[PDB]
């Protein structure tokens, strides 16, 4: 017999679907940093990419493999036809055009018509996690496509620019960004809003102590905070010419809820119809609870008037685009 | 009196010196890949990155802290200045210029490293060096010959990743995770490594007893083809993507998990050899090392066949036939 | 409207079961060890305890529970009633006593196992609960499963026993001290002394008195350490716990995640090294979602195979007698 | 020529100090919980153990040592003599003295104290400059003793305090929400045990206030008894004590969450028993447990949390009680 066969007695080879998959589709630098992120946390039992720049989704997919000494995740798979990506829990997609405003959202449209059908087709009952930009209109375009319920289309949205905000406010007081609390919420972008009335450290409220708080007359003008989360992009871009490790990390931590199942709070995009006047189907970031079904309920944050204008015009303008794509 | 000060009382402001510190120097695809691994695997209380590129040190700087809510390693900081770099206890050399004759590689890098070694001995005195530009055995000799650091302290990166895809092709071959697959690639990393057949196991039980044709021609399951891919592997990741970065970075990431906890786990990695196999010279190659937090402590004498011994020879003695050219 | 209400809008409420379950049966200080072990790697989304004493189980969850801020297992339960562990993807059993003893753990098997089966059908059931090989070989005949999903922890801490006295012989962390204790976990286990390597560097061939009584070394009795350390452990602190929940959750890691290391754990070996009864020992088994999916041929002498068959007659010979 | 040294070539033969120590000082059940907790969270490249009871204590020290494969800890040690746990930068101490029924509260510190006579100058001696974590009850006013006798400036010398406690309502309040603990945040601060003090002003799930939705929480009136959840986190522990004999394994997860956080200098927040002098009208040198920022200097800073006038007035009268105990004890 062969040395396998000598060495290495077979009591079934009866195999199994894969139980907590996740796929990750676009291996450009967000999807990689997404990809090794999620490998370095144990997340899955088997990761699948899936790109249609051929050699490269093969270069990728074995340099990881290359390195499964090191990793807890016995199987990666890759290749252009979606049918590796079957029976994943969870698919995060990062693939996109980049950029007009409705011709760059219907060009997104138009390669979503054929990236979301084939993923739901092999993953039926997945959880689909939206990164690519803009990230709260292309989260609704998988949803009217995909035709899942509404905790099943998860948007990225403000998850990142939230852990912006924190690291931004620990440099400020000097505190590691876990024990700085802070949301940014609303339209992922320059309209998204920081949300003055939560920022805490150990419960005692920033804007309670400081009454001028994110105002005009806020002596040390706290705005510049929320100003520096929304360029931190545009700044990285600038210097190193795009941006990849901390939306890989944010996009983990989003993932270590949905497959662990914990239940915690994040920032994303979520169908908010119903909530702050708006009528219309728009999707945009609110606290959610995450886990194994995706979003099953939102945290009903108090905001001023305001801060409920800013995500009503948010809404208005995402509803404008909208109405006039094409599916 | 500013919010910080209504918020927090201060008891005192001083001190501040980082424990458990780590270098990257060159923030290529290669030092990133490290410094993601590093920070994911929490070894370090402060990273450094230094290069010469300002603008994309600092935006690569700027994308890793913009993460730290879901990391552990509080403080991270760049710099083209080597002060960035003080106190480190482990520095990783991945700096050079990205090939693609090797001898050519050598000229522009010994340049390179004339400059890097000593502003890295120069703020942290008591570092671990562990070299990773290719070619790493020559490099690794050139950065203990600059620096002057005592053997123990000047580790390259060797043939760590040489075993690590050896083992994960073992692993694809039995259907085995490559943590039960065992075996050895030792000597000069990349084409010439030479792979121990004899140490090949799974469950303490040799391959090559089993089948006493492994390794060689007359092989009819070509086991030879594993090494082989070993070397072809790589070059073809490189022809797919255009480098490689993710299974590097988690095989140095592994390096500096031993040093860091003192750990004194063994692994194939670049060592002063002189003394060993008929090697008279000053060479490095790789062979099994214990690695903790005095860097290589021990090494492993592992017996080899004539054939695997005369391969490690030819190596040490083209090494040597370059080295003794070098120009300091 | 209550303030869960005010704080927190529901878009639906269909109670899930829970992916990665895992069941822990009898809440002694080895049970918990296994539960602290496992909880600390995060292999579970749901733990389920089960014992008889319902106070101390009580106790053992709400001690637990109350760490759940720093742990990512979401939900703790415990109760009397094997309702509890439904759905379990891994049931691990610790219950039972530190011939007698035999008896005894049988008979307590004869409640458990059935429970378990009729709870999680499709489990992998981890036998803890000693003596290991013999109460396997009951899981399985009472279980009615077929043999991949029933794995005894065997030798497992054995050989990790071995690997730490070998280690502080040769100055390496046992990680990289590579040795094999297999067989009938106790006083009869075999160490494969062909099998024990440092960067696959075999020790026997460096030193051919390896294993034997004119070993000036005596590298036999660091296989009589192994063998003893339970009885000196016990001797010093009443029992042993951490050790073994720590290898617990080495070989829960590998079912859990499917992982397809090797570890020596105990399985049917009938059919190996001339054994026809249906006795379960400790070999190199290949771990992962389906339990043992295969296992080691390991080259053995004419003298560790001889040994293998006496355990494998004893032990027969005590479970021909077995009433179930 | 011995097998190792035929396979083995020394370039070196050691040995550094140890760089990442701690040890724990007490082998009973919260000790060892802490000693667990410490080596499955990757803190320490050295754990020294001690106790009085040197067969229990070396039984541990072998159980811990047998589980080495399985764990990134490469050395542990133990032994009665604290010259093991010399070079420590953390030395949590878990030894004290078992109550004796009908005692008074002074009696029970006093032994307590007879015992940190022994120990704390011990620590001292091998580790000059570690960071001191009391666990052992009654920690606010033990944390006091420690400090005293070791001479160690304030942020140096750290009590558990109500980490524990505020952990146990998170819990409680996560289990009410359906929420995990970690996104659920609350503060259980002042003196732990009965006398702790649950802050509902900063009680919030994502910064929204839970006494500002609902202004009843925490009072008598209050139709959902919110009251309720601080009660079982003051009587938790004598439930627990109660059921299995004792509590371990949330008390080691806390103080392992605590090293977390000075061994590797995280800044993070948490509720630690801190000497509070000058702070709400407080004016005796007394410690109780406010948000604390944690780092390898243990405490650098403390958060300012505003409290209601009867949150002050708490705190103060357990100041009072603590002071008119300590002013009695015999150093
Ligand atoms: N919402 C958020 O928080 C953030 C979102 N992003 C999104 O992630 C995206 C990825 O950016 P990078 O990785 O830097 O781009 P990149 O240029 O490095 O790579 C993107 C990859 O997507 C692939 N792709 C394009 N169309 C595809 C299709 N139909 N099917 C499969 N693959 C396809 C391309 O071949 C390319 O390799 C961005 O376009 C952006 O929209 C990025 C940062 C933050
Ligand atoms: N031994 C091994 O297993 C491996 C070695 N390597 C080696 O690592 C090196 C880097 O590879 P890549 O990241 O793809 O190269 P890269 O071209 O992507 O980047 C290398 C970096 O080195 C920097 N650099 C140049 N001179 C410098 C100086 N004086 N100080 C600091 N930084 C300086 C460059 O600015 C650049 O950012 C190469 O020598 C490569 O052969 C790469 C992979 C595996
Ligand atoms: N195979 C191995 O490597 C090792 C095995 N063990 C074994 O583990 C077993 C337990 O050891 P310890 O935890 O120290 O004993 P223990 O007495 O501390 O705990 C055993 C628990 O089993 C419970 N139990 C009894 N009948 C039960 C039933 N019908 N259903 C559920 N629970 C029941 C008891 O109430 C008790 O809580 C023993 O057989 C011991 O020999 C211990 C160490 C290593
Ligand atoms: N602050 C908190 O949240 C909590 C604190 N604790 C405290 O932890 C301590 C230990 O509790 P357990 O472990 O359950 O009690 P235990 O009695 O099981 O263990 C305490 C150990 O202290 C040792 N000891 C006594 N005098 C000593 C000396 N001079 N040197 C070294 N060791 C000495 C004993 O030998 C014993 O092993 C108690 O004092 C208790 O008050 C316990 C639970 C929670
Ligand atoms: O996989 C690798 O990537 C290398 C090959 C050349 C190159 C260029 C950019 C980035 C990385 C790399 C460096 C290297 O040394 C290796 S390892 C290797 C190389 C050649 C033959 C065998 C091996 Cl194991």
């Amino acid at each position: 017999a062969t040395l396998k066969d000598q060495l290495i007695y077979n009591l079934l080879k009866e195999e199994q679907t894969p139980q907590n998959k996740i796929t990750v589709v676009g291996v450009g630098a967000v999807g990689m940093a997404c990809a090794i992120s999620i490998l370095m946390k144990d997340l899955a039992d088997e990761l699948a990419l899936v790109d249609v720049i051929e050699d490269k989704l093969k270069g990728e997919m074995m340099d990881l493999q290359h390195g499964s000494l090191f990793l807890r995740t016995p199987k990666i798979v890759s290749g252009k036809d979606y049918n590796v990506t079957a029976n994943s829990k969870l698919v995060i997609i990062t693939a996109g055009a980049r950029q007009s405003r409705l011709n760059l959202v219907q060009r997104n449209v138009n390669i979503f018509k054929f990236i979301i059908p084939n993923v739901v087709k092999y993953s039926p009952n997945c959880k689909l996690l939206i990164v690519s930009n803009p990230v709260d209109i292309l989260t609704y375009v998988a949803w009217k496509i995909s035709g899942f319920p509404k905790n099943r289309v998860i948007g990225s949205g403000c998850n990142l620019d939230s852990a912006r905000f924190r690291y931004l406010m620990g440099e400020r007081l000097g505190v590691h960004p876990l024990s700085c609390h802070g949301w940014v919420l609303g339209e992922h972008g320059d309209s998204s809003v920081p949300v003055w009335s939560g920022m805490n450290v150990a419960g005692v409220s920033l804007k309670t102590l400081h009454p001028d708080l994110g105002t005009d007359k806020d002596k040390e003008q706290w705005k510049e905070v929320h100003k520096q989360v929304v360029e931190s992009a545009y700044e990285v871009i600038k210097l190193k010419g795009y941006t990849s490790w901390a939306i890989g990390l944010s996009v983990a931590d989003l993932a270590e809820s949905i497959m662990k199942n914990l239940r915690r709070v994040h920032p994303v995009s979520t169908m908010i119809k119903g909530l702050y006047g708006i009528k219309d189907d728009v999707f945009l970031s609110v606290p959610c609870i995450l886990g194994q079904n995706g979003i099953s309920d939102l945290v009903k944050v108090t905001l001023t008037s305001e801060e409920e204008a800013r995500l009503k015009k948010s809404a208005d303008t995402l509803w404008g685009i909208q109405k006039e794509l094409q599916f």
